């Protein structure tokens, strides 16, 4: 057990704490594949966390500066500025892989801005949002996940990304709204007739629900064309990405299943995860 195996367990430790349905599918990657994710998904929960820190971009600069270390001298011992244990396993990742730099610093600039939000105007600045916070990673792993890069293996990752994200909105409409955040486009809630405020004082309505679906069957239909487009990642990393899909097309019943509620978090049950595993591991 030596220290670098120490930096990826506490790796692990953040993705298994803040992600249970991604945790339970990447876990099930080959042991340096698995690594490699733990490591990538370490760094851009950090990234995510940075402003709440001391409440500024003080930690998040940081990170920034490990980051661009890493990219420049890859093979040099650094003394980290941010999180040690998660910038020397991201090192390592590095020295065997090439990871696009250029898609961490596309998310870290996505979180500067993210301190001044204002409400997206168009779905146009929606979607930019979600490639921002989550295409951005989808590129970042897909060295990891395909054996051969072309442009389709990272345009299906991306792809894939974002539609996760547009999940995770649909799913955290409520806790965003506490949090005085609002990703719903101001045109869409505007055709729509939906003010989130109102739907969260009263309850949800036909119009909410149809603002609702109308994203949903976006994430849907992007999922399709992704699963149509699986065999660009490498056959391991297959089945493996279609199950992480797969939960978390489920997460879309969860939440009509708990009638839309903006009150609390739904989720895919543990014991589900292991069905739509079963379904699926038996087509491979
Ligand atoms: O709970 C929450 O608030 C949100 C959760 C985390 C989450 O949804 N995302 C969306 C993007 N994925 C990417 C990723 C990064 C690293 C490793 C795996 C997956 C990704 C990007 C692109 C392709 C696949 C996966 C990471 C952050 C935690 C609870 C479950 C949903
Ligand atoms: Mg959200």
């Amino acid at each position: 057990m030596t220290m670098m195996d120490m930096n990826f367990k506490y790796c692990h430790k953040i993705m298994k704490k803040h992600s249970k349905s991604f945790s339970y599918a990447f876990d099930l990657l080959p042991e340096d594949q698995r690594k490699a994710v733990w490591a990538i998904y370490a760094v851009c929960r950090k990234i995510d966390d940075s402003i709440d820190v001391y409440g500024d971009i003080q930690f998040l600069n940081q990170i920034k500066e490990d980051i661009q270390s890493i990219e420049k001298y890859p093979y040099e011992y650094h003394h980290f500025q941010s999180d040690r244990r998660i910038m020397m396993a991201l090192q390592h990742v590095a020295q065997h892989k090439n990871i696009a730099f250029q898609s961490f610093y596309n998310l870290i600039d996505t979180v500067y801005k993210d301190q001044h939000f204002t409400m997206f105007e168009t779905d146009a600045e929606l979607f930019g949002y979600c490639y921002g916070v989550a295409g951005t990673v989808g590129e970042v792993l897909t060295p990891i996940l395909s054996d051969h890069e072309t442009h389709q293996t990272y345009d299906v990752a991306r792809r894939l990304g974002e539609s996760l994200q547009l999940i995770n909105i649909l799913r955290d409409v409520g806790e965003d709204f506490e949090n005085e955040r609002i990703y719903f486009s101001k045109q869409r809630l505007k055709q729509y007739e939906v003010d989130i405020a109102e739907v969260y004082q009263n309850g949800v309505n036909n119009h909410y629900i149809d603002l609702w679906e109308y994203y949903a069957a976006i994430a849907e239909k992007d999922f399709r064309d992704v699963m149509d487009q699986i065999k660009v990642f490498s056959i391991e990393a297959q089945p493996i990405i279609e199950l992480a899909a797969r939960i978390y097309i489920e997460i879309l019943d969860e939440v009509r299943q708990a009638n839309y509620t903006l009150h609390e978090r739904v989720f895919v049950e543990k014991r589900k995860k292991a069905k739509l595993f079963h379904e699926i591991n038996s087509k491979y």
